[PDB]
């Protein structure tokens, strides 16, 4: 059909007629109306017109290209779409029905794709270009975006969009999915109930956010909780929860409110527990204060592949925080602050499981000595490729946080769970 | 004689006839239709004695020079011409039958050659100039292009086309060169398929990268593959491959993005498989996580003479990563990640062969226990000094990856190849 060729010719004529700079002062609807006027002018110049509905569709396509997210607009609007992948202007894939598929959709040129990516990542004030060719960002519409610039992506800019889904699991789901043994369920319930400084470290795809939500589920209703998170991922059912969200900087590089500022404030809001959506910067240091300067029971999500790795991440983050903290001082602070680390990882089969429940015991020389309470042991692969394994307790009768369990009257529960966990 | 002068005059007239925008916007056929008429009118005005076929040839040459690839185009269209090498406007070489021969065809001047180079690299959206004197690209057709600007090339641009040599390095190439016995070839075909993690270790000059490219050919087309390389060399026929590259820092020591960052981001890019051109530093850690966290079937080359040395090198690379992992944790990670190792070596005679195909069996105490599926036993030498050897199957009929082949149904082929090798 000539619809594609005619649309391309009309787009070229519009480009030769006006420039995007003339529409940067208009809103989405005002820009669309101005583009419709420009399209009428271009049709008059070229004396080419067609069906009114088809002309309106072409005008909408032109608006999307000029101001929207390009040919991605018809795709993002869909719901059966799981993920969108772009490997250059000439190829795009979509995850439908849980499987990848190549679509006929296409871009015009790599520069157009780069501009679209710049728009998408600037929606949250971030910029991807030759200076910072690698970018990861969050679409507050409920998705995650990755972009690589041409200097790294040899075949032009590469883009990936991953959409949301309301997982919102509960501990029953984890128990039934074998992510944690029922004895582990009791142990974790005790740990959460009795205000134990807790860090939920996990690898990519481990769903550590869901684990954090189900952990917070145990918090006593009477405790005033203030949650800091870069998005609204968490959803607590307590009656006295304060929900805060960081504000990404505008394009002018102003108005930013980073995790560090939110945690610093929360220190001054009289919270019974400070809960961080994800530790990703210097805020860790401030968070650690919240774990020891009273406020016992604070939690925090972290990206790491193992408890020792997570401790290393925390130490490195505090170090890069700009403070001249002596190395041993950071280790002492971590040892005195954290009371438990929970490791969540995705095994080769793709299932999420709580590999480690560990408690920081102390500091020896310059190494943080920790003892594992629960560990997941793998034993083989089944017929359908599923990983086979079981949770076993190290048998430690009295973990370091035992005192807190005594204070909250949970000695019996903790002892039972630890003993029967074998 | 007079044909050249008439063509030059017609080219000048066409260049002065209309702005470059009109030619650029017009389609190749659309522009050529008017260009032929313009050339015919110019010839008639000049009243140059020429034939209708000669007129068509002149029109085609004018189109090629003005908007095409100039005198280089006829070489491109040919099939026998595998590689083309222009050492400035006055020297053109072609690789035919594996031999390099100079050809009389030469460009008008270095300026025309630079223009043609820019046009060629524009297809992929890349642009070369005195500010970016070096350019490399892989055109959609699959032919590679390397271009250098005059400020570096002290005798004019150095265009280099390398057309797609399909089936150049497929497994048949290794088998017929005695780099691997046919049974080893079948086993490798099963191993690349079946999505088994690999680490292609090899000594100096063992052709690790060539073997890796051969292995990747077994990937299922639908699998989304991401390749990280220090320098872009790999080329995968698979239709859904994403290519990356590490950017070194400026001389000031800033702006670098090393392999670690690319591998980390690969986890965010939702890849079915991740391929690392060469593992040398901390990235060995991150890569293993990809091998361990559901991105099975990943691959990565390594510099080691024997599988045991390869595993020792992986341990050292992880340890130098700066993370405070204990030795047992690193060994457990390795044994859980790398299913199979291939040790390729350059023998004393200079031949290249796959010395070992081994499978990481387990971890006992503090030692990684491995078994060799295939071993190249040396037996002597010929009067020419060539080394003689045979690929021997160790007789391990059930490698621990056997169950995965059962999942993919390759159990029959695996057992047959293992038993028939002797």
């Amino acid at each position: 059909d000539y619809y594609h060729a005619t649309k391309t010719t009309i787009f070229n004529a519009l480009l030769n007629t006006i420039d995007l700079s003339q529409l940067a002062q208009l809103d989405l609807k005002q820009a669309g109306e101005e583009i419709r006027d420009i399209v009428a002018e271009l049709v008059a110049i070229k004396n080419v017109s067609m069906s009114v509905a088809e002309q309106e569709h072409l005008v909408q396509d032109i608006i999307n290209d000029v101001l929207g997210y390009g040919p991605l607009e018809p795709l993002l609007a869909r719901d059966d779409i799981a993920d969108i992948m772009v490997n250059g202007a000439h190829r795009v894939f979509i995850e439908v029905g849980g499987k990848v598929q190549l679509t006929n959709v296409r871009f015009r040129d790599n520069l157009q794709l780069m501009n679209i990516c710049q728009r998408i990542v600037s929606q949250v004030g971030r910029r991807v270009d030759e200076s910072s060719p690698i970018c990861d960002a969050r679409l507050p519409d409920g998705s995650r975006v990755n972009v690589i610039a041409p200097p790294l992506a040899l075949d032009g800019p590469t883009l990936t969009i991953r959409k949301f889904k309301k997982d919102k699991l509960t501990m029953k789901n984890l128990v039934e999915f074998a992510s944690i043994s029922p004895e582990g369920a009791r142990v974790l319930g005790v740990i959460g109930a009795c205000r134990c400084n807790l860090v939920i470290s996990g690898g990519t795809g481990s769903g550590k956010t869901t684990l954090l939500n189900t952990m917070t589920a145990f918090i006593d209703p009477t405790e005033r909780v203030v949650t800091c998170e870069d998005a609204a991922e968490l959803q607590l059912q307590q009656p006295h929860v304060v929900r805060l969200e960081t504000r990404p900087p505008n394009l002018e590089g102003s108005g930013a409110v980073t995790m560090r500022d939110l945690v610093k404030n929360c220190l001054r809001m009289r919270p019974e527990r400070i809960i961080v959506g994800e530790v990703r910067g210097p805020e860790a240091f401030d968070l650690l204060q919240a774990m020891n300067t009273g406020h016992d029971g604070s939690m925090g999500t972290l990206h790491a592949n193992s408890p020792r790795e997570a401790i290393s991440r925390i130490e490195s983050m505090i170090t890069m925080g700009g403070y001249g903290l002596p190395s041993k001082t950071i280790k002492e602070m971590i040892v005195g602050s954290v009371d438990v680390i929970i490791q969540a990882a995705r095994l080769r089969d793709g299932s999420r499981r709580i590999t480690h429940i560990t408690e920081v015991v102390g500091l020896e020389g310059d190494v943080i000595v920790t003892q594992d309470l629960f560990v997941y042991e793998i034993t083989g692969e089944d017929e359908h490729g599923k990983v086979v394994g079981k949770h076993r307790s190290t048998g430690i009768a009295r973990p370091r946080f035992w005192d807190r369990a005594r204070y909250y009257g949970l000695e019996r529960e903790l002892a039972e769970a630890l003993d029967a966990a074998e």
